[PDB]
């Protein structure tokens, strides 16, 4: 092995980690440190005492101190499992920089959570951070080696929520975050509900939402909206738009795999709508006809064999053309994909294609620039060219592109993210979404293009670690939403900032 073990008895090991996760104001029982020992203590034990340290920075933002203790060993603070973590709270003074516990308070249990309630009030700058260190940790008065896996840096964020957790409602995981604003303020947050594992169609999946109509202060409980019905039957990847008439349109797949539907058996488009700010929703109403295969009515389109539109938001047009960029397949000797817009004129009776909008692309984006044009932002998928974001515009409302090599410059390790368009000190950007890697899904990130000097900003890390597809949206005060997959086993977290708590 690695390491010498030596004869002469069991080892206890210990092994702790610092959390950075994002925090806001006045949340309860956020985890600062994490420790596990490798087993419980000994049946003579009588006592551990872990002794710490904490800034006087941190100790100003903090209401309360606690040592919680576990059986389980959890990824995010425990209270994001809304008990399935059973634990013990045991409150420790704010000033103070030990605590011990009686073994037959430990019950058996190997992991222990330094904790604190976070205080009302923040700068929310890029320094604004919430840290502490375990020093000791001692059985019986005898101290044992800590192995430190991570600092911890807990930035705080005007909001920080995770909406969707790992075995929430009774599903196992969750992927494939959507956020929508209406023009009343409603949010609607809706995902995949992947109920057995973390994988895609042609599992058995279900779409499911939450609505806020406090600015995300508040969540309703999770609704299932669509149900899957086994495997090849499931639901998945929702785009949500308002449109000018006020009514939500929510456009998903169902079915078999991506790469596994064919003309005469394909994955399905459907769409559903609300009239009432996403409290009630339409059955899907299957729209495959329009796009491709078997039933559609255009010859030509008649052999393709898949399509799905880009999850998290589409773009209503200043016309009221409402429009989802679509993948779609259409040779069954590749596993290549072109993009195209979806798009309707009439309020979703009706739906046409654009002009092919890019070769080998994949999930893409839309967005108004400041004069009108549509701007489209193209995963990279397969680490084609130099493993950049592809763009392209239409000066047309999306019926005809040409490539936008301009917009180049940040690298995307293929993974969808969103863009919003924004005003900065006087000047029209672009704010983008993606993971910065470099070449895999860690550290999502945000940077802001500048229209006129035609140059990226350096990336700013929203939240480190596992880090995959985001969406993001604007609030009415000015916010900006953002809805992003944290970690290895995802939870779907709301985090809301202002431009200048980033790139101030
Ligand atoms: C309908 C469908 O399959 N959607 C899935 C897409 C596509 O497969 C790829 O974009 C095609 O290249 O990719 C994911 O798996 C991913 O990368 O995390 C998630 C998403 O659920
Ligand atoms: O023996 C039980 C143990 O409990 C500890 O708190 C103490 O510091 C040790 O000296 C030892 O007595
Ligand atoms: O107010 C009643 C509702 O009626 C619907 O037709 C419309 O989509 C909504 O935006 C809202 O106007
Ligand atoms: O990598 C940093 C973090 O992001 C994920 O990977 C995971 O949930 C955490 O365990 C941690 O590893």
């Amino acid at each position: 092995g690695s390491h010498h073990h030596h004869h002469h008895g069991s080892m206890q090991e210990v092994t702790m980690w610092g959390d950075s996760h994002g925090v806001a104001p006045n949340q309860v029982r956020r985890t600062l440190v994490k420790v596990a020992l490798s087993e419980s203590l000994p049946p003579g034990a009588k006592q551990i005492r872990i002794g710490f340290s904490l800034p006087k920075e941190t100790e100003e933002k903090v209401t309360a101190l606690y040592l919680l203790v576990s059986d389980s060993l959890a990824v995010r603070d425990l209270p994001d499992y809304k008990g399935r973590v059973s634990y013990d709270s045991f409150p420790i003074s704010k000033e103070d920089r030990t605590t011990a516990l009686s073994a037959d308070s430990v019950a058996g249990r190997r992991f222990f959570y330094l904790a604190a309630d976070i205080g009302p009030v923040a700068s929310f700058s890029r320094s604004d951070t919430l840290t502490a260190r375990v020093e000791e940790v001692a059985v019986d008065g005898r101290p044992l080696p800590l192995k430190e896996l991570s600092p911890a840096s807990r930035r705080l964020y005007r909001g920080y929520e995770a909406l969707f957790v790992p075995g929430d409602g009774g599903s196992r995981n969750y992927r494939i975050p959507a956020i929508l604003k209406t023009a009343n303020g409603t949010l609607i947050a809706m995902a995949d509900r992947r109920k057995y594992n973390q994988t895609a169609l042609p599992e058995d999946i279900d779409i499911v939402m939450r609505r806020s109509t406090d600015g995300g202060k508040s969540w309703s409980d999770p609704r299932i909206i669509v149900q899957g019905e086994g495997r090849n039957h499931g639901f998945g990847d929702v785009a949500l738009v308002q449109t000018q008439a006020g009514k939500l349109l929510m456009i998903f797949v169902g079915g078999v795999g991506l790469w596994q539907s064919t003309p005469d058996r394909p994955q399905r488009t459907y769409i559903s709508e609300s009239r009432d700010e996403g409290l009630t929703w339409s059955p899907p109403r299957d729209i495959t006809h329009f796009i491709f295969g078997k039933d559609c009515a255009d010859p030509g389109r008649s052999r393709w064999l898949a399509s799905f539109c880009a999850s998290g938001q589409g773009l209503v047009l200043p016309s009221g053309r409402i429009t989802f960029v679509a993948a779609i397949r259409e040779s069954g000797q590749e596993y290549v994909l072109n993009n195209y817009v979806l798009y309707s004129d009439d309020e979703g009776d009706t739906w046409q294609l654009s002009d092919c909008a890019y070769r080998r692309g994949d999930e893409a984006k839309l967005s108004l620039m400041p004069d009108g044009r549509v701007l489209m932002s193209i995963r990279n998928q397969g680490r084609q060219e130099s493993r950049q974001r592809f763009f392209a515009l239409s000066s047309d409302d999306g019926l005809t592109w040409e490539r936008a090599k301009q917009f180049e410059g940040i690298h995307d390790p293929g993974c969808n993210g969103a863009m919003l368009q924004v005003k900065r000190n006087g000047r029209d950007q672009v704010l983008h979404s993606l993971p910065l890697g470099p070449d895999g899904r860690r550290d999502g990130a945000v940077y802001l293009f500048d229209h006129v000097s035609g140059r990226w900003s350096a990336p700013v890390v929203v939240n480190s670690g596992s880090s995959a597809y985001s969406d993001m949206t604007l609030l009415a005060d000015g916010t900006i939403g953002y809805f992003v997959e944290e970690g290895d086993e995802i939870s779907l977290v709301f985090i809301r900032f202002v431009l200048d708590d980033l790139f101030d």
